């Protein structure tokens, strides 16, 4: 069958799946007091995506819709009544727990929304700083809207619009907390058509996590963002679509002008990575660097600790 | 073990402008008369060269990062960029490239935010400023290291590490968007270096066929369109394939998988570049569910059918 193959990409080299940003380190943590469960950035070893996720960069936490007139809320004064991404109408009875590329943590995400061309405008007249917050009880992208809380400029009534992400905003009640889901319908009702969690599943593993660094605009604290596998990988294994053929592909992080393998991991066919290792910690790989393919192994295979 | 050359299996909905990051929206043709088509970034041979200013990632594309410095007092500029690559490289003036990895390659203003040290304020959007990069400004020198900020939204710090995350263009009175022109990446009174050859058909009969993208438009009162010779996904499927180019030119196919016809063929240059045999400005015409598939390798003769 058609063999499995990881793209040549150095760590300088790879995209964030859940935010549009480089990946800076690799992560590991126990992450004991929450279910691993995102929606960006999931695609099994075998090339079908899941969840939200889609293929291009530009979409990942992207929004694109018509804004409504303004509501009577202090915080979201417009909402967005959404689209797909790449234009494609949303229709909520859709297999999807949102519109592809939808935030998949509780926090407050911020951007610019765009918007009518305004001839007569001064500076930035059709830039507008937008927070979404999907704490917000008006954050319902599943419903097929979401709200907006302007926060540079004013945002148009009843114009086609476009949310470029920019960073993550942190405010004196809304922590950024990546690990948990929004509510894609809205308090009260279930989310529906999720990603399965993931997990280790063999004494004493971790998983292996692809980490960003992204732009804290409030708050003064940084901000990480921990995908399962980077957005090159999503698009790879969608063009390859090599038959999987075990539950777990051993990957060695190789250094190509040693040849030597800087550690091994298992890379579940269900698209995350585990390794050997105990507590919260990054793990330092050389900048030119990264995973090959080794062999299809099981479930059981012991790890080389760390 | 001859490597065979493949295009991606990736429809216009799935493809990503490599001159700046949005969707690609159309497929489009010009003679482009009056200009010269040289961009930068976008710019990788069939056998997976990357060339001009061009590197991998789509949130690099017309990004920027580095450390400003201290109060210009100058008008526009308020500000300068020192820059580093967008992975964080240490950038040398002297190294082959024309600037950095992903700067701008057009001459306009282009809008995005500017985001620095978390700051201790409590106030929204306090660590994200609306900044304007003129690279038609004389303080525009990524060549030499360095770029001008012209503050649109908020304050810039000074002596911090920044990043410019890029949203759109703005055009003002005396700065129309141009994207055939380049800037002066040293300034006007220094040559371009290590550029990605201008592009061209061979013959009168030919035109370049673009992907395009609106983009948007954040001052001024027109829509605004940026094309590019080959989409950002090309650009890393053949850098990951690396097949040794067999001519000059791959003759390619636009096909529609479904019902596998033709729509039509192409010229896929070695260079990096599509000309299709065509007269006048106008949207190509594609269906949704079709795409490129490699033909053949044909010579600079090759003489495609007239539409
Ligand atoms: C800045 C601030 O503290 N505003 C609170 C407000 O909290 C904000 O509510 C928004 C939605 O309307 C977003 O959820 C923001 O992230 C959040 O900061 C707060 O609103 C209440 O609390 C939040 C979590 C939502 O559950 C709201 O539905 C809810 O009404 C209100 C009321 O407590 O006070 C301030 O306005
Ligand atoms: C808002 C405005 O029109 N300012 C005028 C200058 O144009 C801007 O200059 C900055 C750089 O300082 C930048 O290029 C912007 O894109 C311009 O809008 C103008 O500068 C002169 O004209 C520019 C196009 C540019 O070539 C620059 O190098 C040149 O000095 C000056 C001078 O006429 O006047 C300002 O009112």
């Amino acid at each position: 069958t058609k063999p499995f193959t990881l793209p040549i990409l150095t760590i300088g080299e790879l995209t964030n799946s859940r935010f549009p940003a480089p990946i800076d380190q690799l992560y590991t943590s126990p992450n004991a007091d929450v279910v691993v469960q995102p929606q960006n950035g999931r695609c099994s070893l075998d090339g079908e995506l899941q969840g939200t996720t889609q293929l291009l960069t530009t979409a990942i936490c992207s929004y694109r819709g018509m804004t409504s007139n303004p509501t009577r809320d202090y915080w979201d004064g417009h909402l967005l009544h959404l689209v797909h991404p790449n234009g494609a109408t949303y229709d909520p009875t859709e297999d999807v727990p949102a519109p592809f590329g939808t935030q998949d943590f509780r926090g407050i995400l911020y951007g610019v929304l765009t918007q009518n061309p305004r001839a007569s405008g001064d500076e930035a007249a059709n830039s507008q700083g937008v927070y979404i917050s999907s704490t917000s009880e008006k954050f319902t992208p599943k419903l097929g809207t979401i709200g907006l809380h302007q926060v540079q400029g004013n945002i148009a009534s009843n114009q086609q619009s476009k949310f470029t992400p920019v960073g993550i905003a942190v405010n004196g009640n809304t922590p950024f907390r990546q690990w948990e889901l929004p509510n894609y319908s809205g308090a009260l009702t279930l989310n529906t058509n999720l990603a399965p969690a993931v997990g280790p599943n063999f004494p004493g593993e971790q998983i292996l996590f692809f980490r960003s660094n992204v732009p804290s605009v409030q708050g003064g604290q940084p901000i990480e963002i921990d995908c399962l596998i980077p957005q090159e990988w999503v698009s790879h294994f969608y063009q390859e679509s090599a038959p999987s053929q075990s539950d777990v592909a051993l990957v060695r992080y190789v250094n190509p002008d040693t040849g030597r393998t800087i550690f091994e991991a298992k890379l579940h066919r269900q698209g995350f990575i585990t390794i050997a290792a105990t507590g919260s910690n990054p793990v330092v790989v050389p900048p030119n660097g990264y995973f090959r393919f080794d062999s299809w192994v099981n479930q059981f295979y012991a790890l080389a600790p760390m």
